[PDB]
């Protein structure tokens, strides 16, 4: 017997077109079954349905296309806690920030360094909740790459993280991987295919950690990144590579990468390839507010000059984009349970996009953030997976609504309701996977 | 900013140790408890300072599990497998739900004998998620060939991964289990559990009827014993051990272990040596009431005539310590979240203590299995720690009573609400720690 | 696990660097910190040192209120103490020890060092043992201040 | 506030160009704001200006372009020196080096093989004084190639000096760096820019070194030179070569090399390739000297007329080089501190420049020893860095003038003074750094 839901909504915004009024959306079990106005529910689901729900707003659940499922300990600052932070803490906290994700409306993380995939297991056997998780498992990055951590020394790095000399102590499953020449890039793409990953993530260019430090400069040769394209698509999964400077951006482009984060040297040039190819761009402007919010304490006159003139570029390239028509999801570089709703604000505020290209954004265009590892989903439609929200407020008229959790009133993954009126902290028909 | 007051009415108190009041109150000051004694006898100054006050039938201590496993294994592997094979960040989300789940059937504090204890309390206390005090050991300590031993697996992969020799990138002494043969190893074995901040040691001293395996066997020698005593003793640890048959038991005492769990074979001497000596006893009685329960369905006749025959010996040997008052508290060797309960049952119901001595085992006697780590704690009495229950029924009446979280409406842990009426999930001024 | 270890690193990172197992490339038994269990492994530790021209041997024998780590609390056992001290006497070196807590501060003294640093919990009996057997005291009061 | 100042110089040698009789250079913060006669200063500097100088000669701060930053023990003769000797005391013995550099006007050294990089960052945290160091890292050899110790077993120097198994100890930071096929030869590029490295460094020729050593065979292969050469260019690197035959020479020049060192079998060839493709020639003359000042004491017949041959052939290199035009810096191959100013001398005396010639190569071409990671330097003009010397004598009719370090009696290094009249050891301004 089905289970049938639904949904009456005052204002449905479907993803990807005009949204509708008075209107409603049935969901039959896993799937969402019909879309339209109120008067044209079909009548075999007005005698069929369990439940009912009258709200203001429905829309997709939301995506953050750039996560890090990291966990950290508090303690080191840099990359060093990746490394020293055990990882039975990293799933203990990461498991509180999947269940507030979920309690935002965000029911997909793409997960692009860290263990999405490990962490996807106890969501997967319902001992937690959490977003639909697609897993980078480790990001690649080549020897004195963005993923280094040149506060260690090499040995240490290599050790942990490197994808020779296998050993005891769940070798080739951390947030990093490291990887040098064409043989050893093979290894790398199949050790997160291996933990399950769903996309692959590069580290293309250098990323401002230091002075020395150049986000100009690309990283991998072109022989590594095709084989990791090359590999990825035999599992068909797509690459998504950290490009700034315009070098790595053509590289990762060159190589056959389909998504690219940042993005922050891309011009005229670079939009019409990204069109012309199909690849997503996913500008991940959180980032560059957080250290413009700092404003340059403790940092050495030309240093702070150096992170101005790459934010302003990395505006420009993000608004040419946006107006150039380039495809564009969202994503803020975060921790699960993050701000990831400050990303449609500056997709508004600084991009320029209308407050429903953001939420297209965030909803329908970000699947394609994992090419063929995509169900047909983030879309009110007929067909499409159930994964659904309400909001008490609509997010048209204030894009910064997303940002009270309070807002978001009903949560469905996959059919099933994990917030709402009457419904407990681990979901409906929850029990205590312990007894 | 003044002290935090809460005053708390109760139609029944049950202290922990001591008779009950009838229509009896007890305060909170911030982490302690102020004052127990008579509605009637409250003194004014809280009366006049106190910010919250509560109306319930029935109040008493936060309850103790004191055998506990931190493993959060994937479902998988049947055996000790499962603990290597499961990625630690799995294991750690898991375990975040277990430790709610333990929080809200009243459950305070919890003694990891096994597992990731020390790991997942970083994240109870930076408040990222939220559990029970948890007192751990890190691994348990065992010999090559004891009963923390995966026999299913070669002795290299095991000694690889649980080696207290040949260190190496992995989080290299931080597992489940630790294999330690002779002096100068099981003093790195120790020490490498103290630094994860292992609270109490566990040993495996003797066999544990796994295969067709003797649990009258001891394990360990005296020697390596006597060692890992001295080391925990010297930061203020104690050492519990696995035993079973009395020649393992016999030399736990021996060697100076103040805890032991099962005991067995634990007869008149047993008991008047653990008197004697201040040794708490831990019957772990649902250990034996799972394999009692499958009944000897796919076990061969005699290998089922022995599970009984230990059964049984389990059986009068827990009796007889309750009769003839050895100092006992209660554990059941299971995930957080687990039943944990039923252990109260069966110290009523196979043990033959009163309801009332169930819950001083579960309670008042408790912390006695951390020996000096312990703070003041499981009894409601001025100047102990404010780790409070209150319940709907009276247990006394009905021991099964915990078996019905709905049961237990407010948990305070060190004085914070972390169940009750209003109250959400993660406990009262709950924060998304993520932003 | 001492006032040496490190912490906030994992165990293997850390003996790797410093243990006395292992030898490998890379000036091995040649760092700032030397971590060392039992008394086999102790030996090798003072007498990695000695290679080095070590003039003194510097043990930690107490915790050091590193982390809410107690101080209280003495460190390496006394039978690995007393084979630190020959070890070094034979060489003509004497040992000096870390100590805060009375137990620490005991026990390097029965063990036979000749020097203790901060010495933050020495009493009436400890001043009277160290000039009973000629001990000196180091206070390092600027740690303190 | 811009700090100013004005240095009247009796003689102005500005490094590439006729010098300035009567003229004057200011110097505003960093760089030189202005360089030309006295009597044409602006006028706003000599009101703005808080400190003046008067000197007979001023020219830029010298450079020599090849270093090696060992710091070894005395102890052994050879290679193995730089595997026994600890690096802390190779780091000590360095500190007085570059000290004694500064003191006698090298304010740019590049380090092709030992610790620059790890010493350059106790110069720019200021806890010791300095030249500008661009250093190499490890100089990259293969196996049995001019870098390896042939003296010890092979296994000893592969694990030091590796690119294949990671281990604790400062792996992958030495002065040497072996790596054989083009996979190893990715992360042996890769690791030292790890360090900072600002050059790298290959061994493409023998040297003789033994009698069954030949500078006449090249070494790397074609495809191992290109991938170093592509993987430096990937940062903005160049990469220089060690070549002695005309093989050796060839094939570095083929794959993309645009520094050689020794070039000892140049010929018209080489010459016209050099200056063809901007590629730098650094002598390093000093080295043959030395071995033509030993005469063959404790030699073979054969081995003596063998050093003399190519003694030789190198000399006619230089001078054919010098004549033919190609660009010329000048280098030495010793410790920091030693007798760098000799190779002035034999530029002039030896090569046949003038001294005017001598002063430009080890001047205005010397940053080209390190492509795109050259400031604007080496010069005294408007807007290069103000790193400029100055002499008690004339230089122009005396090249060995560099060979008193009492006549250098003015030293700035980025606008700073580290020597001078009334000027500490560590220069204006000095704070002991540890207080």
């Amino acid at each position: 017997e089905a289970k049938v839901t639904i949904i009456y909504a005052g204002l449905l915004i479907p993803g990807d077109g005009e949204p509708l009024r008075n209107a409603a959306l049935v969901i039959s079990d896993k799937i969402i079954a019909f879309v339209g106005s109120e008067a044209d529910i079909p009548k075999k689901y007005l005698r069929s349905t369990q439940s009912t729900h009258r709200v203001p707003v429905l829309m997709p659940g939301l995506w953050d296309c750039h996560m890090h499922f990291g966990g950290d300990d508090d303690y080191y600052n840099d990359y060093t806690s990746g490394l020293a932070t055990h990882p039975a803490s990293s799933g203990a906290r990461l498991a509180r920030g999947c269940w507030e994700a979920l309690q935002n409306g965000y029911t997909s993380y793409r997960d692009l360094a860290g263990y999405g995939c490990e962490v996807a297991k106890a969501i997967n056997d319902g001992t937690i909740v959490g977003p639909n998780v697609y897993s980078s498992g480790a990001a690649l990055s080549q020897t004195a790459g963005h993923g280094d951590i040149f506060a260690l020394p090499a040995g240490e790095v290599l050790g942990s993280y490197g994808v020779m000399n296998p050993r005891p102590g769940y070798w080739g499953a951390g947030p990093l991987c490291i990887a040098d020449g064409v043989e050893e890039v093979r290894r790398a793409v199949r050790l997160q295919i291996r933990r399950g990953a769903k996309v692959i993530k590069v580290m293309a260019s250098g990323g401002v950690m230091s002075r020395d430090d150049n986000p100009n400069f690309a990283q991998f040769s072109p022989e590594e990144l095709k084989v990791i394209v090359e590999e990825a698509a035999r599992q068909n999964r797509i690459v998504s590579a950290h490009v700034h400077g315009k070098a790595g951006i053509m590289a990762a482009i060159k190589a056959g990468c389909k998504s690219l984060e940042h993005v922050s040297y891309a011009d005229e040039e670079v939009w019409e390839l990204m069109k012309e190819k199909g690849i997503l761009y996913v500008a991940t402007r959180s980032v560059i507010e957080i250290f413009l919010a700092s404003n340059g304490e403790g940092l050495v006159k030309e240093s702070w000059a150096k992170l101005q003139a790459l934010a302003d570029s990395h505006l420009k390239a993000y608004q040419g984009a946006i107006k150039a028509g380039v495809t564009i999801a969202l994503g803020t570089d975060t921790a699960p349970g993050g701000p990831t709703a400050l990303e449609l604000q500056f997709a508004v505020e600084r991009g320029g996009m209308t407050p429903l290209e953001a939420i297209k954004a965030a909803t329908a265009n970000a699947p394609l953030s994992v090419g063929p590892q995509a169900p047909l989903t983030g879309q009110l439609r007929e067909g499409y997976e159930a994964d659904v929200i309400a909001l008490e407020e609509n997010p048209l008229e204030d894009i910064k609504v997303f940002q009270e959790p309070k807002a978001v009133t009903h949560v469905w993954k996959g059919g099933k309701l994990f917030k709402g009126p009457g419904i407990g902290p681990w979901g409906e028909d929850a029990r205590n996977p312990f007894l």
